[PDB]
């Protein structure tokens, strides 16, 4: 049941990057705002969001901007409650334990980052931005938020996608 | 059977050029690299093969390029040797007959350049350039291989496509 709304919502809140005619990340819309991976470079597949002032940090490795009026009603719903347990995603199941995020498959490859995951309710948790190989898990390098605060996680090892 | 092969040969081992919005031509992968027929313009669908450095020939109407690693085995198989009787294409069935390769309809239309002749396993023989309407045929203008060289077979009263 879970996955039909969560690809509802996927499909109504992800935009590819382009770059070079190839594909190389997503941006994708919370609440009233577009969020995309810094260390991905290209354009976003569409007019209203290329033409678009971002706000850009390294120290986040993050780009933000504001969303039009017109698809403001198109955006996912937000959350900072971190219980800890089970969480979905794009490609299967997520785990959060001890304030890390792990993929138990380890399916992770370069061109999936900005892919968002999501709570039990549909709620947009974090963003991917790079995986670490940790054994036969793959410890998520996510930016996730706080009540009022952005925070960022990278384990050892990790690496951008 | 070997009209579906023929099909996934051509399918993966094909790329479309287009020019202002319409199709021009044909490329096509063998063994280690890629070649067009050189008289057609365009660019073709690949920003993989679209940025490679085309070697040109006018006198042979041919460009060519190596391939990248990463497209190495998706490659259709080459030979050199040009048995009497009948060949595949994506249009039918070709006759050799006296060094001469011609269409049972004269059905080849411009445009159409490019698109490989097979051999009863599939290999390449030949490669498509121009034809030319003589009595209810059309004899086919082509590029095949020899021991290490290339020939062109262009008869007389032949317009490229």
């Amino acid at each position: 049941k879970r996955e039909r709304m969560c690809m509802k919502i996927e499909n109504d809140c992800i935009f590819e990057v382009k770059h070079e005619g190839k594909v190389t990340g997503y941006a994708c819309l919370v609440g009233d705002k577009v969020m995309k991976p810094a260390h991905v470079k290209g354009v976003i597949d569409n007019a209203d969001l290329a033409k678009l002032a971002f706000k850009k940090s390294s120290k986040y490795d993050l780009e933000c901007a504001q969303i039009p009026v017109h698809m403001r009603s198109d955006a996912s719903k937000y959350t900072h409650e971190k219980p800890e347990g089970h969480y979905n995603w794009h490609h299967g199941a997520v785990q959060y334990s001890g304030g890390r995020f792990t993929i138990p498959t380890g399916a992770g490859k370069p061109g999936d980052s900005g892919r968002p995951i999501f709570d039990n309710k549909g709620r947009v948790v974090a963003i991917v931005l790079g995986g670490a190989n940790e054994g036969s898990r793959t410890a998520l390098s996510v930016v996730t938020w706080n009540k009022d605060m952005v925070t960022r996680v990278t384990p050892e090892g990790s690496e951008e996608w």
